């Protein structure tokens, strides 16, 4: 019987805007309407499953801040991420008791910076990614782009690292990893490739990961706000709609990418697990 | 030899963030910052072709702003309009001795409230705009909405007067409306369904009118730069690159829909014009 662990991986902060597109517009009255730094957790997902265990997202590179960081200077002043080092996505498995060499699959819900940061550390899973979020992420790379939510350096690791990759297929869906385990196509919207997974527990029944499909609560409405910036708006929207529809169909919790307060009433993994 | 004359409609002022998402995003340097209220002119194009007269854009209806008019609250306070009586479509085309009911075809590139505010007036012509943009904009009175970009008030009138429309079919391009003019498809992208003209003539030979598929130079870039909120965000880009394939096939030059600087170069209707 499976059990599945949120693990806190620090919190980040950005302009809201990103997150909510303009959420305070300027007005006569507020001509230079100020905006707000928002913070927002950064987490991933074990699932310790009898047929392998499957991570969902990976977030950041240990490595992402500071002069000598991998993320770009400007980069690293509109996204900074907090961690202290209990939150490194690897100290955070070793806690558990879990090796990097363990993990059969990891899901890569998309290839940006909080979410694939250490995919390098899993040469013996499986990587599970969106064809066109590999693709687009791989362009980025050969431009040599040191700016951006896709960071060269992580990059670089992945292929030097040699990892196992397995694409989705764009007309791809609902393909079971294991039972109970079944990853979700979102397609193009918050990025060129998102994948969400479906997640059946015996006894807390059923779970729908989002990631940066979805934000937040306020993300997801109604009505349906989209982020400040955004690849496909038409495939935000529907990507969204999908979700809720999934979510309905099959009486599923929907668990948001970046909501502080859904997240603050997540049991972590240094309190135990859900079954 | 058909002469082309600019007609000043007034100034719009609104968020920055508006025109070009994410301009001056939040640091940990700089958490709060501020935007600007920017001003931008709202203009219209006569075309005085032998085989006919055409309008492209009609800016503001003169009822739009203050307690009795006919955009929302809010809307107002985001996006007001100034302007004196002269600025008026009806008060630019008289000071042209040109008469509403001479105009045989009106351009609507879009149903926005600072492109289509006049329609009403021109009773005798044929109105062109895109089938999927007449689709929206009837769904927003239907749903009697008092806020937006859409004004239930303008549409009220376009429905009472009877116009007569011809709508533009999605997969319809290039239609030729007289000698050297000629209706460029760019579908969705900033709304559901855009349209801008392509003006070949003699003496200043090729021009692009395209109204907001491309706000001014900023947007233009490269790199192109996407509005704040957007409808359609592979569209609008695939429009802005379709501009400028043309621009660069015919040489011609392009007309943004709002740019200050652009538009202060521009000679006026007061001043003479184009031919
Ligand atoms: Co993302
Ligand atoms: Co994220
Ligand atoms: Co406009």
């Amino acid at each position: 019987q499976p059990k599945l662990y949120v693990m806190d991986n620090g919190r980040m902060r950005m302009d809201k805007n990103w997150m909510i597109a303009m959420h305070n517009p300027a007005t006569i009255a507020n001509p230079n309407a100020p905006t707000e730094f928002i913070e927002f957790p950064i987490y991933t997902v074990l699932i310790d499953h009898p047929e392998g265990k499957i991570l969902f997202d990976t977030s950041c590179n240990p490595d992402s801040m500071g002069a000598q960081g991998r993320w770009g200077e400007a980069t690293q002043s509109m996204f900074p991420w907090t961690a202290s080092e209990e939150c490194y996505l690897h100290n955070r498995l070793e806690q558990l008791k879990v090796r990097p060499e363990d993990i059969k699959f990891v899901i890569a819900s998309h290839l940006h910076l909080d979410h694939a940061g250490c995919l390098e550390m899993f040469t013996n899973a499986t990587i599970i990614v969106h064809e066109d979020e590999f693709s687009g992420a791989l362009q980025t790379y050969a431009r040599n782009q040191t700016e951006g939510a896709y960071i060269w350096g992580d990059i670089d690791a992945w292929i030097k690292n040699n990892l196992n990759w397995r694409t989705i297929k764009r007309d791809e869906d609902n393909i079971v990893l294991a039972e109970g385990i079944k990853i979700l196509n979102f397609g193009s919207g918050h990025a060129w490739g998102m994948l969400g997974l479906h997640v059946q527990l015996p006894e807390k029944g059923g779970i729908i990961l989002a990631s940066d499909a979805v934000y937040s609560a306020e993300s997801y409405g109604p009505p349906i706000k989209p982020p400040g910036i955004i690849y496909d708006s038409l495939g935000f929207v529907r990507s969204v709609e999908k979700i809720k529809r999934i979510a309905k169909e099959t009486n599923s919790e929907v668990w948001f990418g970046h909501d502080s307060e859904q997240f603050k009433r997540f049991r972590k993994s240094t309190e135990g697990y859900y079954e």
